[PDB]
C-alpha cells in the first residue's frame, strides 16, 4: 500500500522531473559502434639517444589513428667504487649526501641566530645549536612556537654502505623538453616540471605514475633498491590526442606531413645522487664508469585500425580538432617579491606555478618545490589583468589546496599552485571557461615569497609558470596545421 | 585479412549496437558554450566572530551567480605555560591527556573482570591487570580469543614536553551549525557532525579535505606541529549550489532577497587539548591567555560573471532549481537498545547515522564515533515504516561498508553508517530514487548497540541521524523561496 | 571593459563551439524519473554450506529487478592449542610458518651459489651465506648489483606467541568458483583468482574491498588480530547486472526460470595458516577442533520494486541485455617458456593473466603472484593471432603497468597483467572495442618467464588466463536465455 | 506420516521441511524430536575437554541473584561466617527484606 501510494503521490512539481520519462533504470539500452582495433608498437629513435643531447623520432604510419604515446626509457643498474680503486677515476661530478647543499643552505639562514661558540663545538653540540637557532629564527620570522629539539633531530636512517641512485621521478626528469611536431611545425611542447605538476594535480588515486616514472614519494631507500638493477620506465606523454578517443590524431588525414617527437634529454650529472663525494658511479652489468651513451629510449605508440568505411570518411573529412597547447614562463628569483609577466597567448584554461630553490636543484632533488626548512615558499599571490586585480591577494593555501579541490582530480603533495578559468580544465572535449590572453595588454602574477627566498645560497632560485590554452588543429587535403 | 573480416563478421544482433552509429571514436566533436568568468572574493562577517557565539554575513552581489563557498578560518598558534608562572592563571578548562576520560571510561567497564589487589598494585602491575581484565571482558561479552598482553600495551610515544593543540578536523568542529538564508527564510542547515560524515562518505581519493580542515587522521604529533603556528583553514560549505555549475545560485534572479550565511561557533574549551591539566594555553604570537575573541573567520565566495544575453535570460526566467536540504534527529543514548523516531519530511534520498560516546566527546575527540575499546558501537540496525520492516535487522558492517560500497565515492574510516533510497545520491541534478517521509506516519530506526553502551561513565552518549531530502527552490520576479 | 570584450571577441572558429549553445552553466536542468524502491534481503543457501563442498541457492522473487548481490560469509574466530594437550589431535594439515615452503623453495634456487660449509654452519652463519648466495645468484642471472647483506635480512617481527589466522583476502579465496544460472543454463562463471584480479585492476581508490573480503595488504599481524574473533564478510559478486542500474536482472521478465547461484567452496586446509606445525586449530567460541561444517554463508540480494506501469512495460518487452561473460584458461607451468592456447569464444573485450608459484600456493599465500625472491615472474610476453604477432614481444611492465594505466581504474599491487581490445572495458553498457575469438583459428599467448620458473620445488606452478567477452541475454515470454 | 527435514537439523541453526502432498487435507502436525541420552565425565579424565559452557547447580546464578537483593538486610559478619551460619543469616535477612 505504501510503495504504490508513493507512485500515486505526484504533483505539478514532479511533472518537470518524471512526466514523459525518456529513461528507465530497469532496462539497459546500449549503442552500436563501428569496428576498430588497437595495436601497441615500439619504435626506435631516428637519432642516437644520449644524456644531455637532443634526439628525435619520426613516428611510423602503422594504423589510421594515433592514440596513446609512451616514452619507453631503459636505465642501467648502478654500482659504486672508491675513486682510489678505479683505473680511470675521471667522471662527471654527481650530487652527494656527504655534501648536502640543501641542508647547508638551510643552516646558512639560521647562522645569525646561533648563540655561543659554534666554530669550536663538537658535532653533536653543533646539531643542538642549529636546532635551537632554527627555533629562534622561526620565532623571529613566523612567530612560531618552539619545537622540542629532539623532534627536530630526525635522523634519516641512511644505510652504512656505499650506493648511488637515480633521482626521484627520473622518468620525468630525463625529459627536459619534448616537442610534438607535424610537417615541421611544433604543435605542442611539454617540460619535465610541467609533467610532474600535471601528475600531482590530475593523477587519479590508484593510477599514480609511481613505478612507471621511478617515483618513490621521497623514500631514498626505495630509489637505492630500484637503482641496483636495470629499470624500464614507461613515461606517458600527455598530448591532446592521448586524453580522449575522439581526439586521437588522424594519421590518414595528415598523409603528407611527417609526425615527429623531439626530446631534449637531461644531463647525466643531474640524474644521479651518491652516498659520498669520492665514489665513481659504474654501470652495474658492464663494470665501466657511467657515461652519456648509456641512456636508452624508444617510443611506444598505440595505433587504431579502422574499418574501411570509417577510414574513408575520416580521410575525406577529418575537419578540425579542439586542442590544448602548453606555454611556459621561466624566471630566475633573487628577491622575496616577484612579478611574473605572463606573455601567454590564446584562450587560457588555467595556469600552474611553483618555485624551486637553487639548493634543492643542486642537491639533485629536482621536484622539491619547498621553501627554506621545507616550508611553503609562497606567502601570498595576486593576479592582475591590465593592472586591475582579477584575483586579489590570496594566501598560498588558497592557490594550492582550494583551486585543486575545485578543479582537479587530486591535491598536490608538493608546493604546486594552480588557478583555473575553466569549470572542468581536465575535460579535453568540452570547453568550460577561459581567459583570452591574446586580448590582454598585461597579465601579471605578483608573488610574496617567504623571508630570505632567493637570497645568499638561494640566489637564482627558479619560478615556473605553465599555462594550458585552447587552439584548433585543422586537417585538409592530407595536411595538418594550427 | 583478419581485421577486415571482423568488420564484415556482423549479424542481426550487431545491428542493435552499431547500425546507424551516431558516434565515432576517431573524430572529436565539441559543443560551443556561452562566455563566462569566475572570480573568488573574500568577505568579512557582518557581526563579530568569536568562539561559542553566533555570527552572520550578508553575501555581497559581486557577480551574476554564486558557485563555490568556503569558510576561511584563521586560528592562532598555541603555546603553553605552567599555571604557577602565569600572572593571570584563570582560563576556561581544556581536555588534558594526563586526565584521559575516554581511557578511564574504558577501564570502568573492565573493573568487574580485574582479579587480585588492583588498588595496591604498582603502575606497571595495574597496566598488566587492566590488559588481562580486557581479555576476560572480551571473552565474556564477545567470545573473543585473548590477545597477547604485549600487543595490547600500545605506548603512543607521546613527546616528553609540554604542548597544546587544536582538536582533530578543527575546521569542521568549529562549525557547530551553519544556515544558508535567503530573504530571512532558512533554505538549508549543515552541522559539524554532518560535514565530517559527508567528507568520510563522499570525499574522493586524492581530494580529501585533510589540510583544508586541520585533519591528520588521528596523528596527535601532526596536530601538535600544526598548532604551534597560525593556521589558515578553507572549510567547504557543501550547499546544493556548490555541487554542480547548473545549480549555481542565481543572484540576479533573487535581487530583492538578502543572502546570508549564519554560523554558530564551537566553544573554545572544546577546541583545544593539552598535555597536562595544570597548563595555561597562550596565543603564540601575542603571549596572552587564549580567549573567545581570538577566532577569526571570513567567507570566500566564487562569483560567476555572465555575458549580458545569458544574464538577461536568467533574470527573465530563472525558473526552479532542484535542491537537496539536510534534516537532523539528535538523541541522547542511555541504553543498548535505541529507537530513533525519524520525523523527517519530503522525498528523502538517504540518511546517515552514527554514535558518539560521552567519554570521547569529553576527551575532545569529537569525530571519534567508536564504541568501548575502539569497537563498533552498533551490533545491528533495522528500519521500519509504519511498524513494517523496510530493511530487516542487518549487522553494522552492512550499514557501514555495503551501503558505502553501493552508493558512495568512499568507505568511512570511522563508524558512520548510511542507507540510500537513491541509486546515485551523490548526483546533484539527476533524481535516482527516494522515500517520501511526509507520507509515512512513522519511520523508526531501531538500533542494538554493543553491551554497556550508554551505561555508567557513558550516560548521555549521542545518536546523530542526518537525512538528505529533495525540495524545489523557485525564483520569480526577483524573489527566491522554497 | 575586458570581460565584455572577451564575450565580443568571437570569430568563425568559436561558432563551432558556442553558436546555438544548447547548454548553460548558470541554470540547472534535471530529468524526471519513474518511481522505484530498493530493498536488501538476506537469504540462506538451499543446500548445506561446508568447506570443500558445492552449495547452491535458488534466488527468491522478492522484487521486480535484481541489482546488487553479495555473498555474506561468517567465519568463526580461531584459537590454537598444543597437539599434546588435545583429547582428539587428529585434524587436517594447515600451512605453518615454522615450515615456510616458499622460503625453502627460494633457498633451493640459491643453493648452487652457496660458497663454504653450509651444512655444518650455525643458524646465523647460514642466514649470512644464503644472503651472499642471493647476491651471487642475482648477479649471475640478472646482472644485479649486490645489496648490503643487512638490507636483505628483513626480520618480519613475528609475535612470540601461538596463533592461527585466515589467509589473506579469505572472502575471495573461499569462492573457488561461482556460477550464475538461469533456467538450468550457466549464464556466467567467476573464479577466486579472477575476483582478486578484477579488484586489483578495477578497485577504485577509497572503495577497495579490504575489510569486506578480509584483505590486509599482506600484514600478517592484522590477519591474526581479525582471526581471533568471528568475522562477517560481504563479498561482492561482480555479475553483469550488478555493474549498472539499466542492466539489473529483470525477474518479472524471467518468471518461468529459476535463478540460482552455485558456489564451490575452498577446502578448510587451504584457508588457515598457523605459527607452528604441532598446533591444533580450534573454533574460538565452541572450543572444538575446526571442521568443514563451521563455514556459514548466505546471499544478500538487492531487489528493485517498480511502479506498476514500468513493471508491466518490462514484463511485456524486456527485450535483450548486452552481457559480459567470463572465460578461463588454466594451465600448469613446468618451463620458463610457456605457450597458452586461448580457446576463448565471442567478442573478447580484454584478458588478464598471472602466474602462481607452487610454493606460494602450498604456503597458503594464494594471491601472491610473485616469482622467485618476490621478483616479476614474467620477463616478456607476445600475443599471436593465426601465428601473426598481434602484439609483438613486450616486457612484463608494459602488460602490467601500461595496460592498467590506459584502460583500468587502478594499477595492480601484485603481478597481474592485462590487455584490452576495448577503449573502456570497465564501461558495462557502451561497447568500445573487441576481438572476435570465435573467428580466429588460433590465439596464442607466448610467455618468457624468469629463470628457473616451474623448475624443481616449483614444478606445477599455475598460469591463469581470464577473458571478458560480450554476449546477449534475451528475455521472451517469461523465459531468459543466451 | 513421518517426514525428514529438507535441511540438516542442528542446535542453534535454522532448518526447514517442505511438507509432502500425501493426502487431500493436512490435520495434525507434530515435531518428532529425538534427543540422545546424557552422561558426564570429569574434565580431567577427558582427551578433549573443550565444550560449550552449560548451566551448573554448583553455580546457581538464580539463587545468587536472590541473595544479592537481601545482602543490604544481612546483620553481622557475613564474609567470615561458616557456611551453616551464612545460610542462617541469609534466611533472617530474607525475613527482614520481606517485612
Amino acid at each position: 500500500a505504501g510503495s504504490l501510494t508513493q507512485l500515486l503521490a505526484t504533483g505539478s512539481m514532479d511533472a518537470a522531473l518524471t512526466q514523459n520519462a525518456t529513461r528507465t533504470f530497469w532496462k539497459s539500452s546500449y549503442q552500436k559502434h563501428s569496428l576498430f582495433a588497437l595495436e601497441s608498437i615500439n619504435q626506435p629513435f631516428t637519432t642516437q639517444v644520449q644524456f644531455g643531447a637532443e634526439s628525435h623520432i619520426t613516428v611510423n604510419r602503422q594504423g589510421d589513428l594515433l592514440s596513446w604515446m609512451y616514452l619507453k626509457i631503459v636505465l642501467p643498474g648502478l654500482k659504486v667504487q672508491n675513486q682510489a680503486d678505479t683505473v680511470q677515476p675521471t667522471q662527471q661530478s654527481f650530487a652527494s649526501l656527504d655534501n648536502d647543499v640543501a641542508a647547508q643552505a638551510d643552516v646558512s639562514h639560521v647562522l645569525p641566530y646561533i648563540e655561543g661558540a659554534y666554530t669550536e663545538a663538537s658535532l653533536n653540540t653543533k646539531e643542538q645549536l642549529i636546532a635551537e637557532a632554527k627555533n629562534s629564527y622561526e620565532a623571529a620570522k613566523y612567530n612560531a612556537a618552539p619545537l622540542p629539539v629532539a623532534a627536530q633531530m630526525q635522523s634519516t636512517e641512511m644505510p652504512d654502505f656505499d650506493y648511488a641512485y637515480w633521482t626521484e621521478a627520473i622518468g620525468f626528469h630525463l625529459i627536459k623538453r619534448a616537442e610534438f611536431k607535424v610537417g615541421g611545425a611544433t604543435i605542442d611542447t611539454i617540460w619535465s616540471e610541467l609533467l610532474f605538476a600535471m601528475e600531482e594535480l590530475m593523477g587519479r588515486a590508484g593510477r599514480r605514475l609511481t613505478e612507471t616514472i621511478g617515483r618513490t614519494l621521497r623514500r631514498p631507500t626505495e630509489l637505492m633498491k630500484a637503482s641496483r638493477q636495470e629499470q624500464i620506465l614507461y613515461v606517458p606523454l600527455p598530448w591532446y590526442f592521448t586524453k580522449h578517443p575522439s581526439l586521437a590524431f588522424p594519421l590518414v588525414a595528415a598523409t603528407y606531413h611527417n609526425i615527429q617527437l623531439w626530446v631534449q634529454w637531461a644531463q647525466l650529472n643531474s640524474c644521479i645522487i651518491k652516498s659520498r663525494s669520492n665514489l665513481v658511479v659504474l654501470h652495474a652489468e658492464r663494470n665501466v664508469p657511467i657515461s652519456d651513451d648509456h641512456l636508452r629510449a624508444s617510443l611506444e605508440c598505440t595505433y587504431v585500425h579502422l574499418e574501411a568505411a570509417e577510414r574513408d570518411a575520416l580521410t575525406a573529412n577529418a575537419g578540425t580538432q579542439l586542442i590544448v597547447q602548453h606555454q611556459a614562463h621561466l624566471q630566475q628569483v633573487s628577491s622575496n617579491n616577484v612579478t611574473a609577466r605572463l606573455n601567454f597567448n590564446f584562450p587560457v584554461l588555467e595556469f600552474y606555478y611553483f618555485l624551486r630553490r637553487k639548493a634543492n636543484k643542486d642537491a639533485g632533488d629536482h621536484f622539491n618545490f619547498s621553501g627554506i626548512g621545507g616550508r611553503d615558499p609562497v606567502v601570498s599571490a595576486e593576479l592582475l589583468f591590465n593592472n586591475t586585480a582579477r584575483v586579489t591577494q590570496k594566501p598560498a593555501v588558497w592557490w594550492r589546496a582550494v583551486q585543486a579541490l575545485q578543479f582537479h582530480s587530486s591535491a598536490p603533495l608538493t608546493n604546486i599552485y594552480s588557478y583555473s578559468f575553466s569549470l572542468s580544465p581536465e575535460d579535453p572535449i568540452t570547453p568550460s571557461g577561459s581567459a583570452n590572453f591574446s586580448r590582454l595588454d598585461s597579465v601579471e602574477l605578483a608573488l610574496t615569497l617567504q623571508d630570505d627566498f632567493g637570497a645568499a645560497h638561494d640566489a637564482n632560485s627558479e619560478l615556473f609558470v605553465f599555462a594550458r590554452s585552447y587552439n584548433i588543429l585543422k586537417f585538409t587535403n592530407g595536411l595538418a596545421g594550427l
